[PDB]
């Protein structure tokens, strides 16, 4: 703590957080601007797009030099990192690079973010945020012209990786007198030893846009943009980043908001490689394998996206309010859409479950007379970080039918299956690491296309 900034209670990390930040970007009424008590200035260019986020809204940033923010630093931080300790902490959402333009724009390497005067391939002073291909950059330079930097490769599987289009968690710590060490999602990626550099003399402003890239389709998402003075320790930057994701709201594969009226495609967290199928209108579901892409040369793969039921969420009672957005503790309707229609999802009086117990749903059930149990109530009982959800299913009365999941076992003729189900049993292993209980709401995105 030794370069550390602040000098007065080393125990409470939220009160931690606070006192240590210098520069904070939140968004309000759609406006950007510094929310530290500094009240350094930002400045939104015309074409700075503003899109879901992971807490209201973050930025988008397109190709063109005229989507961009900038900050003015405030007088009492300007200089702040010529010396001492610095964490830059942010939430990114850069799309799944598809292989043709891992083939074309591989090789190049730009900007985000940055503190660093430029010109044509030459460099001030100052740090950066980049990405060249499928890397994440961390770039610190110095008066003399020496540079410091971190390299993390995402992992090869798409469906896992940090730069495929989900929200992800970045923080950056600088500690002066040792290392710098590159954080996603509150782990430990990177790092480099940053003892020998002195005097960061940079920009005065802090940069947001696409910076020197040759891909005129590239985008990618900033939201609560953070500058802390002082390396924060990873038990600060886990607390960071789970402060970040409150229950409130139940989140889509993508990490943005779950909402109505949308097409979604579930898949379970537990097995993340099985899409749903239905045996047939009026019957069960299951999970098949889905489809998987891999390329050689290009180090990368994928289960593919896009297949099998897609679903539709729609409130019990529903009719004139503003919120598209599923609230967890919210009552619904599921829904599976298949040739423009609509079938509720549910289980109807006495139909099989296996053991009396795994209550087998069925999509369009319609026997006249027998009633048919579909209200549910998506929440988030577990699992903060995942941006999953849980359904529960009840009766007529009030009565809770059991978490939806899966239940492997044999209808018929049909073969060895792993049948949707809606169960009791799940509400006791709810410490478990991985449960089954667990899904991906998946909808298309711009960001994501199946090569
Ligand atoms: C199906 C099941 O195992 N559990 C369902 C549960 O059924 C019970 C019952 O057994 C009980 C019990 O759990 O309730 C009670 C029983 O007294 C004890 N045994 C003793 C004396 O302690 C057993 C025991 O604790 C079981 C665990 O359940 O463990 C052993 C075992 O001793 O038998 C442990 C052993 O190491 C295992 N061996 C191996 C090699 O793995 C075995 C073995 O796995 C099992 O024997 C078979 O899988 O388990 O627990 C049942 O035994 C009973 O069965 C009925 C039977 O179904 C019926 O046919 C029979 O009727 C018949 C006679 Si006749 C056909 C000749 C006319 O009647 C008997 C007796 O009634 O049914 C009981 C009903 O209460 O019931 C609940 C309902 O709420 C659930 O169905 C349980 O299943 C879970 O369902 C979830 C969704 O609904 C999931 O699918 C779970 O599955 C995952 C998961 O966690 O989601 C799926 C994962 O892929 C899987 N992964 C892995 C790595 O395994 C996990 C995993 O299996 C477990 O999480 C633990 O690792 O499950 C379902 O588990």
């Amino acid at each position: 703590k030794n370069l550390d900034c602040w000098v007065d209670n080393e125990e409470d990390i939220d009160v931690i957080l606070k006192k240590s930040t210098i520069l904070n970007l939140d968004i309000n009424n759609d406006i950007i601007s510094d929310i530290s008590g500094f009240n350094s200035s930002v400045i939104t260019y015309p074409d700075a797009q503003l899109v879901p986020g992971i807490n209201g809204k973050a930025i988008h940033l397109v190709n063109n030099e005229s989507s961009e923010v900038i900050v003015h630093k405030a007088m009492d931080i300007e200089y702040n990192d010529m010396f001492n300790n610095f964490t830059v902490s942010f939430w990114l959402r850069v799309p799944k690079v598809s292989a043709s333009h891992l083939e074309q724009y591989g090789t190049n390497e730009y900007s985000i973010i940055s503190s660093m005067k430029k010109h044509s391939l030459s460099i001030g002073s100052g740090w950066s945020v980049s990405l060249k291909g499928n890397n994440l950059i961390w770039t610190l330079k110095d008066s003399a012209g020496e540079v410091r930097q971190i390299t993390f490769r995402d992992l090869p599987d798409k469906f896992n990786a940090y730069l495929a289009n989900k929200w992800v968690f970045i923080t950056i710590t600088n500690d002066r007198l040792s290392s710098a060490n590159l954080y996603i999602n509150g782990v430990l990626m990177g790092s480099a030893e940053i003892t020998g550099l002195g005097a960061i003399r940079e920009d005065n402003n802090i940069t947001l846009k696409l910076d020197r890239c040759n891909n005129n389709n590239q985008y990618v998402s900033i939201d609560k943009f953070r500058i802390f003075c002082k390396a924060l320790n990873p038990k600060e930057i886990e607390k960071l980043y789970t402060s970040y994701l409150s229950i409130t709201f139940l989140r889509d594969f993508w990490g943005n908001p779950l909402r109505y009226d949308t097409e979604y495609y579930l898949i379970p967290v537990a097995s993340s490689s099985k899409d749903v199928q239905l045996k047939n209108i009026t019957d069960y579901m299951y999970l098949t394998n889905a489809p998987s892409y891999t390329n050689g040369k290009l180090n990368i793969y994928y289960r593919r996206l896009y297949n099998g039921l897609k679903f539709i969420i729609k409130r019990y009672t529903p009719n004139n309010e503003i919120d598209s957005f599923v609230k967890s503790g919210d009552f619904i309707k599921l829904y599976v859409s298949y040739n423009n229609n609509e079938h509720i999802v549910g289980y109807p009086k006495d139909g099989n479950a296996f053991n009396n117990l795994d209550r087998i749903l069925r999509v369009g059930y319609n026997a006249p007379g027998i009633p048919l149990y579909k209200k549910m109530e998506a929440v988030k009982l577990r699992d903060l970080k995942t941006y999953s959800v849980q359904l529960k299913l009840y009766d007529d009365k009030n009565a809770s039918l059991g978490l939806v999941g899966t239940h492997n076992g044999q209808i018929g003729n049909d073969p060895n299956r792993d049948i949707l189900i809606a169960s009791n049993w799940y509400f006791n292993h709810l410490k478990d690491k991985i449960l089954g209980c667990d899904w991906y709401f998946v909808p298309t995105d711009e960001g994501w296309t199946n090569d």
